[PDB]
């Protein structure tokens, strides 16, 4: 009911984003404490769970001796808090990789210094469980800092940027996988784990880059299209007391995957995740880091495909069995294993998806995070040793979790469509809320201010007998007696979601206080509705979620205050693409699209993702010639807006040149915009305002 008129720089100025627990709250191993940097980076702060009292400063700029610096950007705290490494200069290179200026907070003697006597970035540093050495990466190699003796102790030599990686992860790996570190301690210090991967053979792509340069220079790293060479991936162990490296023979394929290794709790097992080409094997191994004999201790195999990211979040229990959440009967569920392999209780069942699981307690007690209410919604729950399940949250739309060190506590992130973040902490027993740390007071004051509509969710049925979630937001002074545009809004990529009861403010509330609908549809392929409902694309990726928003177009086109002959459809990467597929195959359904950094054809798109739905080129010329935006590109109608960064590492500017192409020789009129040095996301500077506002006048001239 507010005054103000909401303004579209006011959205792309963040002023409608919440405060979040961003800033770098870490469990401590004691179980009770948690640290957190203060607001001004200025100091690390131990505080307790159960009081929320600041204990102490661990570290401060204001005490510390010695400390060149006056902020920081990370930390980590050693598992004795005899050290804390300081992370200053940080410089990202891909979505979760960055390397930093590192120093060594020596806590008893309170003197900065540095991680190592050799100036440089590192990467991945990474304490051993005694506290007393880190291992890290620089320049593609590893080596370990040791506090007792003062030295530094070179593990691999071989390392080569572009070419051979010791630790670190290749571009491919990091994106897709999600991992950036590939080292592990055993629990007695003895080893140093590590994957070494091979990338010289892997093709490169260069990005040529403008900005204060006479001559450009090409950005070049190893980038595998669908198909093409991946890293090589060979498994190390290092013995600290020998000084000396073996290499673990698996039994896996050459072409495969090791997405992850890490040692358990105990100190004779170096869990091993692999993975073959099409994905659809997933095979963990113990190996003994002594006889370097590796033992199948967990196998699960999909039809399709096994989902990498259950992999990642595979988590093992003190006492070294593990809970894993497999798709094996339809939909995401638990199943408790021991050190043998052996299953020996499924956790949870129903018709419903786990979406992330947080761990085991010492009672046995699991703690996750699923869909139960709505594929729409999240809510953290506890199933006991007993099969007893309490849902934990109080609060209904999404609530994400960090566990204390024993589960007895835990910090919770809430937040609704309507309600912005409330971060508060629980104790896990009784689901007692103990306080809250943020609950966005002045965000909330901010929104009661502004005129905009709430975000009203519901299903589109389609001709085709389909229902799916989704959300409206209508225009300003709404009449139901008019013909108002509708812009739909989309990603639907594989198991993904926009339709979620969650806090998110963006250009939907500028664009309806233009005289626009704006609506947001989940079609088939995303999340939280079950195996099949994201897997029946396999092989034959866009089709289905083409079929849908033009479905779900056809269907909102015959509400009574909205114009059919006027309704858009916008999205970003999978977005982008799912809009050209739209405009391609909807017959003129669509009147107008955005495509931000679409895919063209997942000919040009990556590895591991475009593989794991697709499999490869040679093996599947049908799907990939059906999934093909580029190949129907002289079909489209309507009137288009294609957007792509000069310097995209991840969808490459060459999508966006080739389907332009096509519509030039298919003599189809469009609007085109090229974003100079700008990656994936589009941003620096004046650039998002100047996108969105871009965006916003060509749906002004076009929808």
């Amino acid at each position: 009911t507010g005054d103000k008129p909401v303004d579209l720089k006011e959205i792309t100025s963040g002023m409608f984003y919440a405060r979040s627990a961003g800033r770098g709250i870490r469990s401590m191993p004691d179980g009770e404490h948690y640290t957190e940097m203060n607001r001004e980076r200025t100091a690390i702060v131990r505080y307790n769970y159960a009081s929320g009292k600041a204990v102490d400063t661990l570290f401060s700029i204001e005490r510390a001796r010695e400390c060149p610096f006056k902020q920081i950007q990370n930390y980590e705290v050693s598992s004795t808090g005899h050290h804390i490494l300081l992370f200053t200069d940080m410089e990202s290179i891909y979505r979760h990789s960055y390397r930093a200026a590192v120093y060594d907070y020596d806590v008893r003697r309170n003197l900065v210094k540095p991680l190592s006597e050799h100036v440089g970035k590192v990467m991945i540093p990474t304490f051993s469980p005694d506290g007393r050495m880190v291992a890290f990466v620089r320049d593609n190699n590893i080596f370990i800092k040791k506090f007792d003796f003062d030295t530094e102790v070179q593990v691999t030599t071989d390392g080569q940027i572009n070419s051979v990686l010791n630790g670190a992860t290749d571009w491919v790996y990091e994106e897709e996988f999600g991992v950036t570190n590939l080292m592990s301690w055993s629990a007695d210090n003895a080893f140093l784990a590590f994957v070494r991967s091979d990338e010289s053979a892997v093709p490169e792509y260069r990005m040529p880059m403008y900005e204060d340069k006479l001559y450009p220079e090409d950005y070049t790293y190893k980038y595998p299209k669908a198909g093409e060479k991946n890293s090589t991936v060979s498994l190390h162990l290092y013995n600290v007391a020998d000084r000396n490296t073996k290499s673990v023979s698996l039994p896996i394929d050459a072409d495969g995957y090791i997405p992850r290794i890490a040692f358990t709790d105990n100190a004779d097992e170096l869990a091993v995740m692999t993975l073959n080409r099409l994905q659809n094997d997933f095979k963990m191994y113990y190996v003994h880091p002594k006889s370097l004999v590796p033992k199948l201790i967990l196998q699960d195999m999909n039809k399709r495909y096994v989902d990498s990211d259950w992999i990642q979040a595979l988590k093992f229990t003190a006492g070294g069995g593990f809970a894993y959440v497999s798709e094996k009967d339809g939909f995401a569920h638990i199943y408790l294993y021991d050190n043998k392999g052996v299953m020996h209780r499924r956790i949870t069942s129903g018709n419903w998806d786990v979406t992330k699981l947080y761990g085991v307690d010492a009672s046995g007690t699991v703690f996750y995070q699923s869909a139960e209410e709505s594929p729409i919604r999240r809510a953290v729950y506890a199933i006991d040793a007993k099969g007893r399940k309490t849902k934990l949250s109080l609060n209904v739309g999404t609530n994400d979790a960090l566990f204390s060190g024993n589960y007895a506590y835990y910090i919770n992130t809430y937040s609704s469509a309507a309600t912005p973040t409330v971060v508060s902490v629980f104790r896990s027993k009784g689901a007692k809320e103990l306080r809250t740390l943020e609950d966005n007071v002045a965000l909330r004051e901010r929104l009661k201010a502004y005129r905009y509509n709430p975000k009203e969710f519901t299903i589109i049925k389609t001709q085709s007998a389909l229902e799916l979630n989704a959300w409206i937001v209508k225009p300003i002074d709404f009449d139901p007696s008019r013909h108002y545009p509708v812009l739909m809004v989309q990603y639907s990529g594989p198991n993904s979601q926009q339709v979620l009861d969650r806090y998110s403010f963006d250009w939907e509330h500028y664009l309806a206080s233009k005289g626009y609908v704006v609506a947001c549809v989940d079609g088939r392929g995303t999340g939280a509705r079950g195996e099949e409902w994201r897997k029946c694309t396999y092989m034959q990726l866009g089709v289905f979620e083409s079929d849908d928003q033009i479905a779900a177009a056809t269907a909102i086109g015959q509400l009574p205050y909205v114009d059919a002959a006027r309704i858009g459809i916008w999205g970003w990467s999978y977005g982008g693409y799912t809009t050209l597929m739209s405009l391609c195959r909807g017959n003129g359904t669509f009147k107008a699209g955005i495509a931000v950094a679409p895919v063209a054809d997942w000919r040009f798109y990556d590895s591991v993702y475009t593989e794991r739905f697709m499999r490869t080129p040679k093996e599947n010329a049908s799907g990939y010639k059906m999934s093909s935006a580029l190949d129907v590109a002289s079909q489209l109608q309507g009137n288009l807006l294609i957007v792509s960064g000069s310097a995209d590492d991840n969808v490459h500017l060459q999508n966006t040149m080739l389907f332009t192409e096509a519509l030039v020789q298919a003599n189809i009129p469009f609007d085109m915009a090229i974003y100079m040095d700008k990656n994936h996301s589009i941003y620096g500077g004046n650039t998002r305002y100047h996108l969105y506002t871009r965006k916003a006048k060509f749906l002004f001239d076009n929808l």
